């Protein structure tokens, strides 16, 4: 035993996990890293069989039995669309409720408040890569993490629709859920401090 | 006609409203300022009779007919309790679900995710003053805005319980809901820029 299993959703930057990997490797037998869609994180850890000890995700649930919650920091996500998508005036949310958007589907078909689509023209996809395939094809708009659309936004391939809603990008809170057996661990607090400093650093890029 | 009615919940600092008062006074016949509990803001504007044109509140609702939503910035709120309240070790949320807290009741008895109490020992109050009466009396803990508990926290009269949950204070997003008739107003955009800069300034204090 003593095998730590950590879950990160694909809204967390890959660079972030470096800290996870460096800090708590030494304090456990074996550290395992798993990535899921933000829409599958909570449902994944709520499978007892899955034996997830730590989850780092933007999804929010009030009380998930046998898990505590704490905040690690913030990330950025933008509403993006094809640069010639009808809505590129930025009215903003008013219009979005009526056009197609590629939003992250879930294996359970249900969604939280944070991630439930806003429109009724909705096309579910499993991952951000498919989302942005369809979005770069004019099929609809979509909400995606910063690090996914950085390249494309500065290359004209994509346009931001959410500067009136929240200038600078939709700041999304990043939560850490974890086993009630870890509060009594020195490691875990070292990890929390390091992860918080790390998100704080990534925010400055 | 042309009487602007603006609503602010008591989680927004009073100083903030100064900008509101200065910026849009000149562009309307008459500007009226109304303050409500964060738990009464949305329900208040959803009364058609109330004729609210702008609401500035931390409460969140996905879609409220005849109103658009946008983000103005962030404020801070802390979980506070009597300095000798049992829980002053800061376990954190784990324990809070089982002790009494004075949380903001609503006139409708229903609550959003953001504001629905966490415990089952719950004592509803109408306003933050009553909340902190009972909290300074050891009766329970409570979530209150920064500017309410600043004085008391630096004077030992109060203690913070939520530094492990989110060090620095629970950052709460501040929304602005407004009439679909105001998107077509120059005033409103001036107000948005000014209000956003204002919350950004207040964050630095
Ligand atoms: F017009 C809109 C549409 C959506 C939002 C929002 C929000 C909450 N934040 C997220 C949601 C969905 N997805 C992500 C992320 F996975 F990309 F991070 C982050 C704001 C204005
Ligand atoms: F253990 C806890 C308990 C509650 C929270 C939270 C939250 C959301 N933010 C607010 C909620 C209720 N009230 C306010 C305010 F009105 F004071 F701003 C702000 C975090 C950890």
């Amino acid at each position: 035993p003593r095998n730590l299993r950590v879950l990160l959703d694909t809204a967390i930057p890959p660079s972030f996990c470096d800290t996870v990997s460096s800090v708590l490797l030494d304090d456990f037998n074996m550290v395992s890293l798993i990535r899921t869609s933000p829409a599958d994180s909570l449902a994944t850890i709520k499978q007892d069989n899955a034996e997830i000890d730590i989850a780092i995700t933007i999804d929010e649930e009030l009380k998930i039995s046998r898990f505590n919650q704490c905040v690690l920091g913030y990330t950025k996500a933008f509403v993006v669309a094809h640069p010639q998508h009808p809505l590129c005036n930025a009215h903003s949310i008013a219009s979005l409720a009526n056009y197609r958007q590629i939003s992250l589907g879930s294996r359970s078909g249900q969604h939280s408040n944070l991630l439930r689509p806003v429109s009724d023209k909705v096309l579910f996809v499993e991952n951000f890569d498919d989302m942005l395939r369809l979005v770069e094809a004019g099929v609809g708009w979509g909400i995606a993490p910063h690090y996914f659309v950085e390249e494309r936004l500065r290359n004209g391939t994509l346009a931001v629709l959410s500067e009136l809603y929240e200038p600078g990008g939709i700041d999304t809170k990043v939560y850490c859920y974890y086993n009630t057996a870890l509060e009594s661990e020195r490691s875990f607090l070292r990890f929390l401090e390091s992860a918080r400093q790390r998100l704080r650093e990534l925010g400055r890029q």
